[PDB]
């Protein structure tokens, strides 16, 4: 067996996995074989100008085009300037993923296409309707707005005004819904058909477990979901150029995306990570509430007292992670990662290669599950160890075997060594689990290890 700290970590990297098995008697689909659901339809724009782009432009409407009358909508009328402002902001977080462009202006000579948004009064239109890029309205998108339905006329980060934009956006691009589909998600085709994975779904994040707010409230993404990002790449080509230096998400954000920004304990996050390089951190220090933070490739978080709202795209690599003052849970990748616990007790996994882990106030755990996670040459760093309240887990390791402390490698497998440096304040961890009489696992740490730190 092994420890709770563990199970805690080993229960939360295999809590939303997908593939191969029934949920909710429906089958559960990958992110891959979702991608390919969502563009089931064939329809998609072109690279008519050969540039490996597809570049588009689009037009407010400022007139009725010709044969609008026919179409029963009522009235017809322009965006608003605050309505210009939020569909600029749903076409980039498109943008930033896939690579397509686009453009205000006119039909122009060299475009692969043409793309238009106008509102209409007459409920019988709908609350909004696009058309797949290969019709003969390709490109256009219409919202409605009236006395009883007013929730385009106010669209905003987090709401379902914005959501819309980005839904309707996302049919234009050549996205269906995750099924044909009164309809309810009993009609799905697969089990991850909720808004928690995809805007171009009809069902709530509650079908599947997740908890993004409470009743009364609303609480919507406002770009892209993991499956939505991996529909359009499939289709146009992942954007690799977008944020490839250093970025921050969340608290102290430097990605420049309202949605990806947390200034409030408050805030309500529900984003996909899309990154293109260089060394990114997820901070969520200004949260209290208990989180579980998940930095592998397609894996899902729960941030801000929340539950699946965060996840990081596939083919995404994020370096570092930094909890908030509850107790969570963080789990690094292969990388080297920096993972910061912050204030409470929290449980730290740290992953392959040289990891550097920092507990921060209350009684840390760092978890190892394998030799490769902590080697001689390549070997993890606490920062602010802190003995007779901080502890180092090989439990998934040893289970639960024990260790013999000794000063000396005896060449009996088991034997470990704690050893400090009173004149760097470093403390090491050394063990011989193969036995060969060497160490093939270490650990350093910034503060005194002692033998009853360690649980194996
Ligand atoms: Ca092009
Ligand atoms: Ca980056
Ligand atoms: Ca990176
Ligand atoms: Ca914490
Ligand atoms: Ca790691
Ligand atoms: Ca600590
Ligand atoms: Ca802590
Ligand atoms: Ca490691
Ligand atoms: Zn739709």
């Amino acid at each position: 067996g092994t420890s709770s700290a563990f199970t805690q970590i080993d229960n939360f990297s295999h809590f939303y996995d997908r593939g191969d098995h029934l949920v909710n008697g429906k089958p559960s689909f990958t992110v891959d074989q979702v991608a390919d659901q969502l563009t089931r339809s064939g329809a998609s724009w072109h690279d008519l100008n050969n540039d490996g782009v597809i570049n588009l432009t689009y037009t407010f409407l400022t007139a009725p085009p010709v044969g609008y009358a026919s179409r029963g909508l009522g009235t017809f009328s322009q965006f608003s300037a605050l309505q210009k402002e939020q569909a600029k902001l749903s076409l980039e977080s498109w943008a930033d993923v896939a690579k397509v462009t686009f453009t205000e202006g006119p039909a122009a000579r060299g475009d692969d296409g043409h793309m238009t948004f106008a509102n209409f009064s007459a409920s019988n239109g709908g609350a909004a309707f696009a058309y797949l890029p290969n019709s003969s309205r390709k490109g256009e998108s219409w919202y409605l707005i009236n006395k009883d339905y007013q929730v385009n006329k106010t669209p905003g980060e987090g709401n379902y005004g914005r959501q819309t934009l980005t839904h309707e956006i996302g049919h234009t691009l050549g996205l269906s819904h995750p099924g044909d589909y009164n309809p309810t998600y009993r009609d799905a085709v697969y089990a991850e058909d909720t808004r928690a994975y995809s805007v171009m779904s009809y069902w709530s994040e509650k079908n599947t477990g997740q908890v993004f707010t409470k009743t009364g409230e609303g609480a919507y993404a406002s770009a892209p979901l993991l499956d939505d990002i991996a529909a359009v790449q499939k289709l146009y080509g992942a954007n690799l150029e977008t944020r490839a230096d250093d970025t921050v998400y969340g608290f102290n954000s430097t990605a420049d995306r309202d949605f990806y920004s947390a200034t409030s304990s408050t805030d309500k996050l529900i984003f996909s990570v899309w990154d293109g390089g260089g060394n990114d951190t997820l901070d969520f220090s200004g949260f209290s509430q208990n989180q579980k933070i998940n930095l592998t490739a397609g894996s899902f978080s729960d941030v801000g007292g929340m539950t699946g709202n965060v996840s990081i795209a596939q083919g995404v690599t994020i370096e570092n992670a930094i909890g908030g003052s509850g107790n969570d849970l963080l789990i690094g990748n292969d990388a080297a990662n920096v993972l910061k616990g912050g204030a409470g007790n929290d449980i730290i996994y740290g992953g392959g290669g040289a990891d550097v882990l920092w507990g921060g106030t209350g009684s840390d755990t760092f978890v190892f599950g394998a030799v490769s996670d902590s080697t001689p040459k390549a070997a993890d760093i606490i920062k602010d160890f802190q003995s007779g309240f901080d502890k180092i887990d090989l439990t998934a390791i040893t289970k639960l075997g024990g260790l013999n402390f000794v000063d000396a490698f005896t060449g009996h497998a088991g034997d470990a060594i704690v050893s400090y440096h009173q004149a760097s304040n470093a403390g090491s961890l050394q063990v011989d689990f193969s036995g060969q009489g060497v160490a093939d696992f270490l650990v350093t740490t910034v503060g005194q290890v002692a033998t009853y730190d360690i649980v194996a």
